């Protein structure tokens, strides 16, 4: 019987979910660059960086959650063509390092802004996060209209000039993160698996004009089948070697597979990223349902830890005791709704009935703690835009099957061994 006390479906509390978020992107879009905003603070107080700082990475996330906002008539084609042309703009006149872009710039200067010192150059971890979103919308409007076209062949000039091979410091089998005009390699990060970092690689090999050989792949990301270690966390094994310990924070299962598809993905490495992520997934909700630190809360219908603000400021969060500082983030669980589904529903369905405390008028806030009576109103880029994405995954296959049907990216997946079989 329909009710007032009956719950939403599930439908219609992810419709509900994905409206917000997408209006995250849309009305809260930085103005002057129309890219998306590092953190948006509903109290207005920001100690530690402005509103006014567009991220790369998460701007790549929300031109997803934009173009699946298109593709539902959240807004109308013509709305969302002006709104890519604005982003696209700002990104043939903003800072760039041998094409790549860096962390973040002012949105409105167009002009990198510094995480500490050194880090003032290119970041070609966010430009790879970039770079997946700008390809999504460059396949959604390859066979559009004739301004829908000329769009697109600007993103594929963009993605051109991405000098990819650059970043291997000297013609090495391995990516660095990091370069900048004045302080070069000095950030010093070769970037070795398993983290976050996937799509990077995916999409150096990728590289039609500056792209790498295989070998940067198998002796830098791989380092050759050291990546491979399986083991078990929380009592559910984990194929990979994962970076700086046995597990990790929930978003590596998730920022790299918003436009590759892990369903049915395999290499030498990996017989399923799919299985591979939705157990990293399972590791994170068993610890959560274990609660040995007994944080208010936490349990089969609250769960999820990850990198997101925190009580005491900004932390890593992950499924290891050190780790856990009674912070739960609404993108945790979210993001992987599509390996954990009925989970995810779960966590969605009970973190709504918190009601306004978590979920704000452009989705859920980044992080609570029961425990601590912690309740930002505050969002981040980074975790509001998997959540958009990962539903609409989840719901339609878009992102997906936008990303995958790219013809560079399916030489680059040929080059470095992966297949898929679903
Ligand atoms: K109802």
């Amino acid at each position: 019987k329909p009710s007032s006390a009956t719950s939403l479906t599930d439908d219609a509390l992810m419709d509900t979910v994905q409206r917000r978020t997408f209006n995250y992107f849309w009305d809260a879009a930085e103005p002057n660059s129309g890219l998306a905003r590092e953190r948006y603070h509903m109290d207005g107080e920001y100690p530690a960086g402005g509103p006014e700082i567009v991220t790369s990475g998460g701007s790549g996330f929300g031109i997803m959650a934009i173009l699946a906002g298109i593709d539902r008539g959240y807004v109308s084609r013509e709305e969302g063509l002006r709104r890519m042309e604005k982003i696209v703009g700002f990104l043939e006149k903003a800072d760039r390092f041998k094409g790549a872009y860096p962390h973040w710039w002012n949105g409105e200067t167009g002009h990198v802004q510094p995480f500490g010192q050194k880090d003032n150059g290119g970041d070609l971890v966010e430009t790879a996060f970039l770079m997946q979103g700008l390809l999504a919308v460059h396949q959604y409007y390859a066979e559009g209209s004739a301004e829908e076209k000329k769009l697109a062949g600007r993103i594929d000039k963009l993605w051109r000039e991405v000098d990819w091979n650059w970043y291997r410091h000297g013609g090495q089998n391995v990516l660095y993160w990091h370069w900048s005009p004045e302080y070069g390699w000095e950030m010093n990060f070769p970037v070795h698996g398993y983290n976050e970092c996937l799509i990077m690689y995916i999409l150096a090999a990728a590289s039609p004009t500056h792209g790498v050989p295989a070998a940067v792949y198998h002796e830098g990301w791989a380092q050759n089948g050291a990546i491979v270690s399986p083991h078990k966390v929380e009592g559910i094994e984990l194929h990979l070697r994962y970076q700086g310990g046995e597990a990790g924070p929930l978003f590596w299962a998730q920022y790299s597979f918003l436009g590759l598809d892990p369903v049915g993905l395999k290499d030498e490495y990996c017989p399923s990223y799919f299985n591979e992520m939705r157990n990293l997934t399972l590791v994170n909700r068993e610890y959560c349902i274990r609660n040995p630190k007994h944080y208010k809360g936490y349990g089969p219908d609250c769960w999820g830890l990850t990198a997101s603000y925190s009580v005491d400021g900004y932390a890593a969060h992950g499924p290891l005791e050190r780790d856990d500082r009674g912070v739960i983030s609404p993108t945790a669980a979210l993001s992987s709704i599509v390996y954990t589904p009925d989970q995810s529903l779960q966590v969605m369905h009970h973190l709504y009935e918190m009601g306004d405390k978590v979920f704000g008028p452009y989705g859920f806030y980044d992080a609570f703690s029961e425990t601590a009576d912690w309740y930002p109103k505050r969002y981040l880029a980074i975790d509001q835009g998997p959540i958009a994405v990962m539903i609409e995954n989840y719901r339609t296959g878009l992102l997906w099957k936008l990303f995958m049907s790219h013809p560079d990216v399916q030489n680059g997946l040929k080059k470095l061994g992966f297949n898929v079989k679903k």
